[PDB]
């Protein structure tokens, strides 16, 4: 089975603060949703994202990660993320995963 | 059968002017291509939009879309979407199609 | 088999100097690997590309594409590519490659 | 979709006399079943026919076919088929059907 | 995943004797093998059963089965099965297990 | 890809005889048709047989076998095998092959 989804992130008011994993980022924001599949997997299955919508601040730097944590055979864990000054007042992920 | 293209919607002069259908959004257009498979399917594939092209005017703000809306067993609507003041002077949406 | 990965170009000073194939494009770079899947196809596979970490310079136009040269049973060229004044520091390529 | 099934043609007394289309075989009788799968197939599915349970008389020769006549995305016309004085008392014929 | 595999059943003097579940049969006797798939699946495979080896007494008439009982994510009881005075000096089932 | 076929024996007077490799057995003759799938697989195909058409003779013992010797990306060998008096006057194996 292949299923399919969207995560819209919104503005990052509502994004948490997250502690930096790269030295050279601060302020790194973090909109990090954690999925469940409709039908599980009984495998992990592989996961691809995809970033389908984005509204970013002109003045300052774009700055974004679709972010893929981990995937397990229920779900997984994936997030919009940004750092620094940038400002996003709009970011949705579409994913897909499938099998193998 | 997996299928898989690359919709040019290139400068955002061609694209057309579309009503909102989000009130926080206005001057709305949209270059809405239609696809066809080349091998049809008989139930609808699953697919996944991306966005592999961007070029867009710095002094204002990044708006764009990589939008799907309708998923057939012969093909699927969607498009590049932008918004406001925002100048689109490329965008690029590789796609794929997998059965289930 | 479902294989998937990831390409961290970076900032685009390690990107090279490559000779414009679109004329109304100069000044063209690109970080461009070469990759090899980990189990081999035999036929080969249908792959996309996702763009899923952009870090652009602000002050200057977003000029970025994620390019797909060819696709063989063994592994795929494909690219982070830029043009003109455009300043990357950062892009990430996270792709899928299926069967049919 | 695979799906899987058993035709149990029983004693051949309720089998019905068809007209041979082998000149060489003479008093050919039939079990002649028409299936529907469960979940239809759009494109006609590969068939394997399998005999899996056989109720022969000793004194006379064995004479049986697990006969496939066509197959359609819809189902299937299969039949099991005996000719000349051989008497079965007993044929199963399970039978499974694949995509492609 | 699809796995094959194949039951030799043997002589039937190894084979046990079970109580008859059909009440126009007696003296039923069965090799029951008990199998368990290399690379276990997760929901329960589709298999097929085959009759590919016999080796049945002339002077009495041919009764066999290919019997399948039940199917797992892990395995699948199948079976010899012969009845009354009929006797087996060799039969065996080759078998195929598809995913879904 | 699954294709799937038909070997159609005959008479057991045009198969060869061929040298036991049982010491329980002589007489050994074999029908040993060399398959090549129409579309080739690039790894060997999980293949199974089944015999689908039994003419023997009454007054000697059932012996035959659907023998399958090797499987190749290309095609496989098998056989209809029978041994010491027994009379085959009609043995078909059809088959299928599934890639996995
Ligand atoms: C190019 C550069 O390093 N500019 C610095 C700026 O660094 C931030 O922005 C850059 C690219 O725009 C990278 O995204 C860095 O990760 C990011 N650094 C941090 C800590 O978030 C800042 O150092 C800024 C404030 O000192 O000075 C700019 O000139
Ligand atoms: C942040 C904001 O609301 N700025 C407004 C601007 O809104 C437009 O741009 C923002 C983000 O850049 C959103 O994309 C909105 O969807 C968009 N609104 C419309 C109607 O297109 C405009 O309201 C602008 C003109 O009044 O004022 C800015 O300050
Ligand atoms: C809109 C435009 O053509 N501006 C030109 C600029 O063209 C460059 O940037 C545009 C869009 O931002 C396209 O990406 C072009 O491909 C790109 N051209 C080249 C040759 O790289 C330049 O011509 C610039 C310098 O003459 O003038 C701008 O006004
Ligand atoms: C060996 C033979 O031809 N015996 C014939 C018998 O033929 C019938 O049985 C054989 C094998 O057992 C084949 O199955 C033939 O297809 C079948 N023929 C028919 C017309 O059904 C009969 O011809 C029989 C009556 O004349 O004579 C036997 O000796
Ligand atoms: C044709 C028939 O009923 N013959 C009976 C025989 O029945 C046995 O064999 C037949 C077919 O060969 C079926 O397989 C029956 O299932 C089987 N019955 C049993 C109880 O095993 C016996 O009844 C036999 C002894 O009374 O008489 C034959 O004439
Ligand atoms: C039951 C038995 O061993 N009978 C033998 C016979 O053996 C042949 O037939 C049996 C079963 O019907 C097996 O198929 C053996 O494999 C087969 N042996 C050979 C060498 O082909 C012969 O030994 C026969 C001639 O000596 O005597 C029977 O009684
Ligand atoms: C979902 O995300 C949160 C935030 O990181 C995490 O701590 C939690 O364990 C996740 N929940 C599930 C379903 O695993
Ligand atoms: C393709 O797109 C247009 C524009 O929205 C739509 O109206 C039309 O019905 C579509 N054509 C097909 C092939 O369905
Ligand atoms: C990988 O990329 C380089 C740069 O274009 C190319 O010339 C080379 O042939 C490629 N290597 C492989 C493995 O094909
Ligand atoms: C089923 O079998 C009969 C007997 O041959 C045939 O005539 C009929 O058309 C079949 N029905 C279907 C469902 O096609
Ligand atoms: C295998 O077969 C035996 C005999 O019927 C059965 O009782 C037993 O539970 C089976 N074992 C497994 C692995 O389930
Ligand atoms: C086919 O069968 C013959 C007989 O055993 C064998 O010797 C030969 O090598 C086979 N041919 C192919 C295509 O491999």
């Amino acid at each position: 089975r292949v299923q399919s989804g969207k995560i819209n992130c919104g503005d990052d008011a509502g994004w948490a603060k997250v502690p930096s994993d790269d030295p050279g980022r601060d302020n790194t924001r973090e909109l990090a949703k954690n999925i469940t599949f409709a039908s599980p997997y009984c495998r992990p299955p592989v996961v691809l994202l995809s970033i389908t919508q984005l509204d970013v601040e002109q003045s300052q730097n774009l700055r974004v990660i679709a972010r893929l944590y981990s995937v397990s055979p229920t779900g997984f864990k994936a997030s919009c993320y940004t750092w620094h000054n940038t400002k996003v007042y709009s970011m949705s992920i579409s994913w897909i995963s499938i099998e193998n």
